[PDB]
């Protein structure tokens, strides 16, 4: 089916963004924020819906996401709240814009 087919496109570019390959700039992605291991006490506060690649692969996992566009929205979830908490010229959304452009240009080559 469309959908699964759809999915195993997602699972791969999943799998891409926790590969050696980007480790340079996807690891501030890999786990949730532990905002107070940080000292980003206001974190939460700005940031209600807390995402990263972790929970990404775990829903996948659960068979959460019902379609591609339910992973993408998880995936962008996280690059967007990177963007909203930091100031944009810090390196952590320097390495979420590199991480968005792996994501960006193999979501588009998505099977339909
Ligand atoms: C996903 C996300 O937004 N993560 C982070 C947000 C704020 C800070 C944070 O502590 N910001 C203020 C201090 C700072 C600036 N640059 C690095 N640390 C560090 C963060 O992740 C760990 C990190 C460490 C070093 C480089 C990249 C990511």
């Amino acid at each position: 089916g469309k959908l699964s087919e759809q999915l195993k496109h997602c699972n791969g570019i999943l799998k891409e963004l926790l590969s050696k390959k980007h480790a340079a700039y996807a690891w501030p992605f890999y786990k949730p924020v532990d905002a107070s291991a940080l000292g980003l006490h206001d974190y939460h506060d700005i940031i209600k819906h807390p995402m990263d690649l972790s929970t990404v692969k775990r829903k996948m996992e659960n068979r959460d996401y019902r379609d591609a566009q339910e992973f993408a929205a998880d995936v962008r979830l996280m690059f967007s709240n990177c963007y909203k908490y930091n100031p944009p010229d810090h390196d952590v959304v320097a390495m979420a814009r590199k991480l968005q452009d792996v994501f960006e240009f193999r979501y588009a080559k998505m099977p339909d």
